[PDB]
């Protein structure tokens, strides 16, 4: 977006404040550069993020990610971040990708600050072709954030399903990484997901299974842009439901028996479900790293086994 010069923190009233989180005029020299910067939260008390406005060049920027954390990887105005962005746990708040429609429901907030919430936003920008930077122009791309101190009646959170034992032999044509967990919490309303696999991934699917009925949360090619998609039909998860996910993999594309890791030569199977919850009851993070109901995958719908 245009290069400012005015205020990153604009106080809009007694409860609300806006945060313009923008690269400080950057010029990448190679293709597929990863730049990060951080803004300290200017309140030491609970705040709720209630809106995002992407300020992206459609020309230069491929995708952006906003995280919450309390320990940013560097303390510079900007830095290269092909590593983990935050030294502590990075809570993803907002994903934007060039070739994708970006979708919060009314009343939904991400709780930050106070004794427990994130104290820092870290913004990541994926620049694509330096061809747009032939002119040594400076990019100021990023996100505008609406912060309120007013308790929001719905509170956003992230459900992460990952499969932890991931080795596939180099020839095996189809292997399933199956994840399932019993939901033992108060209701979450699922509104968006993100699937992530490496190169041997063909399709990733996530379901709520209640009384034997498979309701689709998401299905996506995990080789397509890595951002969040909107849940076609918003879903609710309740006590007694099973969350089930399946990553379908090959051993025809790589030559050795691939193991887990962060860099791109290992194999992950992750599915990110963004939800919200009533404020009284709301958890900001949940995980599933188990397969508690492996016999129940026997009635998985056929879509989950077909790559599109
Ligand atoms: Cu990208
Ligand atoms: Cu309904
Ligand atoms: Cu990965």
């Amino acid at each position: 977006n245009e290069c400012l010069g005015i205020g990153p923190v604009t106080p809009l009233d007694a409860s609300d404040f806006a945060l313009d989180i923008r690269m400080p005029g950057v010029t990448p020299k190679e293709s597929d550069t990863y730049f990060c910067m951080s803004m300290r939260l200017p309140v030491d008390e609970e705040a709720f993020v209630i809106d995002f406005k992407p300020r992206a060049s459609m020309d230069t920027v491929h995708h952006m990610l906003l995280f919450g954390c309390n320990m940013p990887s560097s303390t510079g105005s900007y830095w290269f971040c092909d590593e983990g962005t935050c030294t502590d746990k990075a809570n993803i708040l907002y994903a934007w990708a060039r070739n994708a429609p970006p979708t919060l429901p009314k009343g939904v907030g991400f709780r930050v600050g106070g004794e427990t919430g994130s104290k820092y936003f870290v913004l990541q920008v994926h620049y694509g072709d330096i061809s747009a930077f032939r002119d040594n122009h400076k990019d100021c791309s990023g996100v505008s954030v609406h912060l309120t101190r007013v308790p929001q009646p719905l509170i956003a959170g992230m459900y992460l399903m990952m499969s932890v034992d991931t080795v596939i032999p180099p020839g095996e044509k189809v292997v399933n990484a199956d994840i399932s967990c019993q939901y033992k919490m108060y209701p979450m309303h699922v509104f968006a997901y993100r699937v992530h696999t490496h190169h041997l991934g063909k399709v990733v699917s996530g379901y709520r299974v209640r009384n034997g009925q498979w309701t689709l949360i998401g299905r996506q090619n995990p080789q397509l842009p890595a951002a969040f998609y909107p849940v076609e039909h918003p879903v609710d998860v309740t006590f007694g439901d099973i969350l089930a996910a399946r990553c379908v993999f090959t051993g025809e594309g790589r030559t050795e028996a691939t193991h887990i890791g962060g860099t791109s030569s290992d194999e992950m199977c992750n599915l990110y479900i963004m939800y919200y919850m009533e404020a009284k009851y709301a958890l900001s993070f949940m995980t599933c790293t188990k397969n508690v109901a492996p016999d129940m995958f026997r009635t998985i719908p056929a879509e989950a086994n077909i790559p599109i």
